């Protein structure tokens, strides 16, 4: 009697968990792709999701649960793609020719060909990543689900002349649309997901995954908070982002209680101008981004101004201040190869030319130089002539060989006067302008917050590292201006030995000089100059951090600091609209 | 310095972008009207509606508080009545009428309705202008009052078109209120109708666990486990709810508690009762005509009195009624006057009977051709083809005489009005859901929910035994304990002394005036201890059964009372869009020229 009344119970519970089962909610994986179509690169970016489908609630992402599983390899970067069809079917050297644009619209299929090379060695890269992170059972739900791809391009095609952009993003989307069937993979988008993304949408996204991975931005009580009110406030206050990339540099902070801007300042309300849901605590951010400020294209700018003032120009000898005392070099902006025998091999090849972006901006057959003035002296200021010839804007004229003189208190007036500070705004920089801020001093001039900063970017974490590990700097290090001043004065007035082990940087510790290091002062006299401005506004920040990438709950970091997890939040944590797009058009939506 | 005073004017700014950006607070007014069988009321209800920057204007259910319920006016079924009776002609009951004929007077009946909306009207008005101060005032009237009025088990069992024209007009007369007040009255087929007796009972559910912070869809309150589901923290709890010609019986079903195929459950989210942000739970909710306090005590003289086994010789011996208690033999309102006697009003509106025999009439659709309906009332002794006099009269009886037996009286509530062998008339919702009688209920479904009992005559039975020590200050809610607690009472004899009719308990224990109220307590202490015999008979037991009249809120002053009244502006109130739609943007600017 006593396993009769057992064997009830049994088939009593096969029919609950079979009803809980029909009732409650069930969690498949999905992956998401962001492809970083940058100035220097184009890179895939590999994500992992857990989805959410509830009976009469539909399917939704948890926003905590997104987390990189891989950055791709660095392909050809847009600009390049869009250089090499012009080079083929506008002819070589159409930089210093007037070009017919309308001519170019026969050569629209080559141009996807151009495209079609780069996009299948994205999606192969794609492929390899899943393939070799992925389990069997979680490939079922990847491949089932659909894969949002999201290509977004930045400074790279922000100041590309004419259409062509435009023409190669539409045929970008066609090419994702329709991927390979052999490897299972159901990529899809859509004209909202891929598209060039503006300046100040780069610098919001970068904050939006700041704030998410810090756990500082949510909806929920553990990070909101609803006031007697009805009003939802984040219990900890939101950190703002500095990001130097290749060929722009974002500032990014939020303004604390809504402080009272001119009308020429332009902020950004994140639920007003649709960036974050209702549901979300509302912040008012001061978003801009600076052209010819991101590592490489300060580089060659700096080079080209510093090398065109008679101060430091005399008889083919440049004598630069952020460079190293005995460090030689050739007179070009050309990528610099610190070779192990101590010489610098600078690369004349036009494609690796630093100033190259610059250069083919500031060109009188490009329609914002010859129908506006103001560009052109924008150009002009900054020593390029757009009437003459491209290789003639990217020489130096009547200069032979850069010096390192090794003074660190030159170098930062020269940062300043040339990439912080300049007289006239720095080419291609009409967003920055639009929004109230000419230079980089103007941001906290006109815009102060007491919000914490967080400094991003490979040189800029460098910089501090470096000083940090020779013993320069505290181990804890607040951003004192004057402290770091000190550290970088007595590092960058340092003597380069030629010794057996390769080129040496002999300080009163020893490290050896390389490719990437060379040039660290110019970097570390614009943290000094960018720390000074942020000192000199009205409200001060709470505190100043250099973060290379967050660390997650269980120790390991979830995701790296950019843009890339802050489009994905801008577009999965709208409910309805991603339900929408992603489940209910999905892949089925690209089927003939 | 000059630091602190550019501050006045920074502060002076930032005041103003608050104001804004913030929530704003205004005070609303909520009007349910109980049309129910003993009579029409109003029940004057207060809100706290927040009206947010993009977000619209909600009510926040925690703050809807109960100000006062109006004054006692006629009955629907009354209206209804005098209607035919001066349109269809006096005694309309015994003889055969013409329902197509009827439609020449439906203006006659808007004059009927129009008295009684009148007095509901202006006493709803006076209730506001007492309690609301000048402030309350201008924004109680700026934001428009939604009236709901509903009918219940008064005209449930109403014959032909009728009840349903009289709705049509009742949302007419509040849409179109006195303009001199400037309280903006307004209505809409979805708020005012006539609601089943399941809704009733629903709604009363509703109440008891939002009252009883029992019922949320906050972290305070409820609980997301790891499959997304939401449950509430604390147990749901049911309520027995015994009104003036119904009673209701609602529980929700705990775990995964199978019912048979005809047994039908509602569940809330599914039958668009409570919104998907709120816990789900299935809930039996059945409601049995003939079992509230003026119908069922009509009936229990009818079928008693007509057993050989209590009249004899024209004196009805009654079980449920105390020794040397005597009235005369008939269903009509009985009055305990000062020199102990029962004064029986024969009038036949008076007469607890007259909603049952005007049922029980071959001239009513419901009996002419439904033979089923008509042996329902044959077994109950009315005769559908007798005039409606012949069939309130308890045949061949004089005089009803008190024998005091408890055990007896239980015995005959059990038969007649619990467990009888073929359901009460008009109970056709009831037996759709699976449940011909109260018996039935607790047989085909069980739930180890707790229980509430409500119903002035239902604590009335508790107290009485309570004060005279007879049951314990903490009462769990035992059946035998009850059992032993009643038959020592209703063995109790009356004494007509100087001061009027007492009840004397034995043993010398103690004493109390017997009044129009008390007299006949006995028949409700029967039908508590077989109602409770079926609750511990059952699968599931209640973990605990509780007699409350109204629920303390958090203040300690109570918010609200026990009933369907917070149940139905709930139903509407929290479903967010829907309620903004039909109060804000349409609201009583809708009734406009
Ligand atoms: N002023 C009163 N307040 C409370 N109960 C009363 C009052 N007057 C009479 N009663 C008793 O309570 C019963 C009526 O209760 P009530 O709550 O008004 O239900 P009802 O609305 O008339 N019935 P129903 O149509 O089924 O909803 C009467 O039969 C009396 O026993
Ligand atoms: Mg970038
Ligand atoms: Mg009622």
């Amino acid at each position: 009697d006593a396993d009769t009344e057992k064997r009830i119970n049994v088939g009593k519970t096969h029919l609950q968990t079979l009803r809980n089962l029909e009732t409650r909610c069930h969690d498949s994986l999905q992956a998401l792709v962001v492809i970083d179509a940058g100035s220097s690169s184009t890179r895939t970016n590999v994500f992992l999701a857990k989805t959410r489908s509830c009976p009469n609630k539909g399917r939704s992402i948890d926003p905590d649960s997104i987390q990189l599983i891989r950055e791709g390899k660095r392909f050809t970067g847009l600009r390049v793609v869009l250089e090499e069809w012009l080079d083929t079917y506008a002819g070589k050297d159409w930089e210093s020719r007037p070009v017919d644009a309308r001519l170019l619209f026969q050569y629209v299929p080559q141009m996807h060909e151009g495209a079609k090379k780069l996009m299948q060695l994205l999606e192969e890269d794609t492929v390899a990543i899943l393939d070799s992170q992925l389990n069997e059972e979680q490939k079922v739900q990847v491949k089932a689900l659909g894969i949002p791809v999201m290509l977004c391009s930045t400074a790279g095609v922000r100041d590309f002349h004419e259409w062509y952009r435009d023409a190669l993003f539409v045929l970008l989307r066609h090419l994702i649309n329709n991927p390979s069937p052999a490897h299972g993979y159901k990529f899809f988008t859509n004209p909202f997901w891929t598209r060039p993304i503006t300046g100040a949408e780069e610098g919001l996204f970068a904050f939006i995954t700041l704030n998410h991975l810090s756990r500082r931005l949510g909806e929920d009580p553990a990070r909101s908070m609803i006031d007697e009110y009805g009003v939802k406030h984040s219990r900890n206050d939101l950190a703002g982002v500095v990001e130097v990339g290749g060929a722009s540099a974002q500032i990014v902070f939020p303004l604390q209680e809504g402080t009272v801007l001119p009308s020429s300042v332009r902020a950004v309300n994140l639920q007003r101008e649709r960036l974050l849901p209702e549901r979300y605590p509302s912040a008012d951010v001061v978003s801009v981004s600076f052209m010819q400020l991101g590592m490489a294209s300060s580089a060659g700018l700096f080079l080209k101004e510093l090398c065109s003032n008679d101060e430091f120009l005399q008889g083919g000898i440049c004598s630069n201040p952020c460079l190293f005392k005995g460090f030689q070099q050739s007179c070009s902006a050309g990528e610099v190869e610190v070779r192990p025998d101590g010489s610098a091999s600078v690369n004349e090849d036009v494609r690796k030319n630093r100033l190259k972006p610059l250069a083919t901006y500031c060109s009188v057959h490009n329609p914002e130089i010859s129908f506006k003035v103001t560009n052109e002296m924008q150009c002009r200021e900054n020593s390029i002539d757009p009437t003459k010839p491209l290789a003639e804007r990217m020489k130096i004229e009547n200069c032979s060989i850069i010096e390192g003189t090794g003074n660190f208190d030159k170098c930062v007036s020269q940062v300043e006067s040339i990439l912080v500070a300049p007289k006239l705004p720095l080419p291609a920089n009409i967003e920055a302008a639009s929004s109230g801020f000419e230079s980089v001093d103007q941001v906290f001039r006109f815009a102060s917050s007491t919000a914490p900063m967080f400094i991003t970017g490979r040189e800029m974490l460098a910089s501090i590292d470096t000083l940090k590990d020779h013993r320069l700097l505290r181990s804890d290090f607040s951003g004192d201006v004057e402290e770091l001043a000190e550290a970088a004065r007595e590092f960058c007035s340092s003597e380069v030995i030629i010794r057996t082990d390769g080129p040496v940087i002999q300080l009163p510790g020893e490290q050896k000089l390389n490719s990437l290091n060379f040039d660290l002062c110019k970097t570390m006299a614009l943290t000094v100059s960018l720390l000074r401005h942020m000192a000199a506004g009205e409200n001060q920040p709470s505190f100043i951090k250099w973060e290379k990438s967050i660390a997650g709950p269980d120790g390991k970091p979830l995701a790296d600091l950019g843009w890339q997890v802050g489009v994905i939040l801008h577009h999965v944590l709208f409910t309805e609209e991603w339900g929408r797009t992603a489940y209910e058009a999905g892949y089925s939506h690209n089927l003939e």
